[PDB]
């Protein structure tokens, strides 16, 4: 009866921070291990910075973001915005915060003030590896990519409102998808040109999460029908150059559809989930409602000439 009120992975997906009505916890994702507990109430949102002693959170007062010290159990800063905090990102340099239809970037360090003018967006925004991607305020199907040093690429990604956007590890590509959309798109963050397009076809369900494999080769998507799908941006393996006794020159082009579709096992109390690749072939799925973390492996079966997803582990995040 101590429900998770928020959970999120750290910038490199090696840790997961989570909050309850009574505290916030931090774990290592692989191998799964509880590395810290800290009492605190009213936790509404929680974030962590790499593997440092700093974390950020929102409590009762929705418009305040606390930068807190792990080892010193002390507030090292407070930052307030005009509306309840929506999105929240952290880097050794910046603190990205959105509320209402504004995105504010403060400095991560004294004097903890705006390093740049406030930006107006349409609800969607992601920040990773020094790159900021946000929904346009008037055209919800359009995104803007901007570098945060202290030009700007503009992409009309979809016709309908964007569901979510996702940057790959290096931030050189961004994946997008719209609301109840049959199409997922991948663009280069440098020039915004369309690099890949995938059709979801069969799976009609709303997308719950979308994450990139560590080398940027595969894209995993989980729908609310609770089906895991993997799309291929570029072939990852060291493949055979021939087939049919040397008669065929094997080519590996990217399919327009999912490589494999795995049906997840969940009880009727599912809220949602968040996924994260922990390698080029493995990823984890975290279920906030049962505080369980499952580790999956994506493998190619030559006998079948088909990719398969297998669940290697199911464990619970200890409180």
């Amino acid at each position: 009866s101590n429900p998770v009120t928020d959970y999120e992975f750290n910038q490199d997906q090696s840790c997961l921070i989570l909050s309850t009505l009574k505290s916030f916890e931090i774990y290592n994702v692989h191998p799964v291990a509880h590395i810290m507990s800290q009492e605190m109430r009213h936790l509404s949102k929680v974030r962590m910075l790499h593997r440092t002693n700093y974390v950020a959170f929102v409590t009762g007062v929705k418009e305040v973001v606390h930068i807190w010290d792990d080892v010193k159990k002390q507030d090292v800063s407070r930052i307030k915005v005009d509306a309840p905090v929506k999105d929240l990102f952290l880097s050794r340099e910046f603190i990205v915060v959105s509320y209402g239809d504004v995105i504010s970037v403060f400095k991560f360090g004294n004097p903890w003030k705006r390093i740049t003018d406030d930006i107006r967006f349409g609800g969607v925004c992601e920040f990773s590896n020094g790159l900021l991607v946000y929904s346009n305020e008037f055209n919800l199907g359009q995104i803007h990519i901007t570098k945060l040093q202290s030009k700007g690429v503009l992409i009309k990604a979809h016709t309908n409102p964007i569901k979510m956007v996702r940057l790959n590890r290096k931030s050189d590509m961004v994946a997008t998808c719209s609301q109840d959309g049959t199409i997922i798109r991948v663009f280069k963050t440098e020039d915004g040109v369309l690099v890949r397009e995938f059709r979801r076809g069969l799976d009609r369900a709303d997308v719950v999460d979308m994450k990139w494999s560590t080398d940027g080769s595969k894209l995993a998507v989980v729908s609310d029908k609770w089906t895991l799908h993997v799309f291929e941006i570029f072939n990852d393996q060291d493949n055979k150059r021939h087939a049919l006794k040397g008669w065929i020159n094997m080519k590996y082009f990217q399919s327009e559809w999912s490589l494999c579709n795995f049906k997840l096992s969940v009880d009727k109390h599912v809220r949602g989930c968040k996924i994260a690749w922990i390698s080029e072939s493995s990823l984890v799925v975290v279920w906030p409602h049962t505080r369980m973390i499952e580790t999956f492996k994506v493998v190619f079966d030559d006998e079948m000439e088909r990719w398969l997803i297998q669940m290697d582990q199911r464990e619970q995040l200890m409180i």
